[PDB]
This record gives structure tokens, sequence and C-alpha cells, in this order.
């Protein structure tokens, strides 16, 4: 029985427990023994986990980095030991990686935009609240939304960062609202920003302006069920873990794998 190892950023969040669960079910299904190591959101422990795995002759390393920049050296221990590395959710800035499996953030953003078109109409006047500048999530969600901006002929009144934060989402939306009162819809690159933006619009007496979030968090999905948030984009973390294990399998069977395998996601609306 061959062993596939999974170094997970943390098991303290439901998102990553699903990622582990999806990886476990797929591994069982493909006939592998999955060794799971928790990094406890600490790069030093992640580094120790990868070193432990190298000396125990692991065939492939599935690693969900605690941080893209900090994982560099952990990937390098695996690279030198000749253990193929596959990243999950977060990319590794440095180090040789055979494949990266994450959500299809581009499709996510396009989905959000298509929904805005469905409810606000073609050529709608929209505002976009971006995530932290430089992060891959903000970049990919942004280009996905731009695909919907082109296809649906959206007029983007404003597009500014709110750094994936609820308080900044609130304050930025407040500023943009007064400067662009003709806004018909908002696309926030995470539920925190969307909720922040919702709070801002509620305070100005503008709950007729639809807000679309992203992430499918407990708070985000709750807001959709209450009829506050028009929608959210839920990720499928279990599918990231499953696809990662399957890609490891293809690598172990002597196959050449794609660099990326963007995982599908779903539009969450009321009902």
């Amino acid at each position: 029985k061959d062993t596939i190892a999974l170094v997970v950023s943390t098991l303290n969040n439901p998102f990553f427990v699903s990622l582990k669960d999806g990886a476990q079910k797929e591994a069982d299904k493909l006939g592998y023994n999955l060794v799971v190591l928790d990094s406890q959101n600490n790069p030093a422990k992640e580094l120790a986990n990868v070193q432990d795995l190298t000396v125990r002759g692991t065939k492939i390393l599935l690693i969900n980095p605690t941080d893209s920049d900090a994982v560099g050296n952990a990937v390098k221990m695996a690279n030198q030991a000749n253990i193929p590395v596959i990243t999950l959710d977060r990319q590794a800035t440095k180090g040789e990686v055979v494949s990266h499996i994450a959500s299809d953030n581009v499709l996510g953003g396009k989905i959000a935009g298509d929904y805005i078109a469905k409810k606000a109409g073609e050529g709608a006047k929209v505002i976009e609240l971006q995530g932290i500048a430089g992060t891959s999530a903000a970049r990919e969600r942004g280009e996905g939304f731009q695909q919907a901006v082109a296809a649906h002929k959206f007029n983007v009144l404003a597009s500014q960062p709110a750094d994936f934060d609820r308080i900044k989402g609130l304050n930025v939306m407040q500023n943009l609202l007064t400067a662009h009162p003709d806004v018909q819809a908002v696309f926030a690159q995470n539920d925190e920003m969307a909720l922040g933006a919702l709070r801002a619009l509620q305070t100005a007496g503008k709950s007729d302006v639809m807000v679309v979030g992203f992430d499918g968090t407990p708070d985000g999905e709750k807001a959709v069920n209450d009829g506050k948030l028009a929608a959210t984009i839920a990720q499928l973390p279990d599918q990231i873990g499953a696809k990662g294990v399957e890609t490891a399998d293809k690598v172990l069977k002597g196959e050449k794998v794609q660099a990326k395998y963007p995982v599908d996601l779903k539009l969450v609306v009321k009902q």
C-alpha cells in the first residue's frame, strides 16, 4: 500500500477540515494510505512536518501552505529529496511544484458578474470591492469579474481595494457610495467585504443596491438566507483535497499533469 502525505495549514477551520476529508475519501477510493499532518497555521511546524515526511520516504507531498512566501524552504526540502510537490489552495512563491490545485477564482468572479447581470440587467452600473493587492485571490477574482464586465457591458463606477476586511469594506463602500450614488450593484471579492458593504448601504438607506460576495462563509451564507446578501460564491474545499489526491495519483502512474486544475464552485442564492 502506497502512501500519499497531506500537510495541511490547519485543522482549526472547517474549510481545511473539508479539504482533508475530500483528500481522505479520494485517497481511500484510489487505494492509498493518506498520512495527514497539521501545521497549526505555523510555518515552523509546517517546515518540521515536511522534514519528517522526507526522511520517511513519502512518494508525493500534497502541501497546503500556511503562507505562500513562508513555504518556500519547505518546498525546497522536498525538491532536494526528489518528492514531487503539489500545492493546494495557496501557491508556493519559491520552489518547484508539479501542480497547483485551487478554486476557480476566475470562474467565481465571472459567475458573480453574470448573476448581477441577471438581476441588475445588461449595462448595469457597478462597484467592485477588491481584496488585498498582490494576492492571487484578488487578481483571479478580479479578472473573472472583468470577463462579466465585458460580456454584460457593465459600467464599473469604481473599483478599489478593501483588503478582504469587513471594516475596510464598510468604510470604502461608504466613501464610494457618496461619490457614486447611481451604483446599481456591488461585487465584493469576499464575504467580509460584502457584509461590510451591506452595513454601509443599510446605513445610507440603500438596500435596493444588490451586493454579491464570495467565499460562502457561515456569515456570508447566513446573510443570503436572511435576504440581505443577494448571493455568494461557495468554494468546494473537499473537491480541492480530492483533486489534489487524484493529481498525485496521476503523477505516481507516470503521467504528465497540468500546472493548474481549477476546482469548480457554486453560486449561492436564497432557496
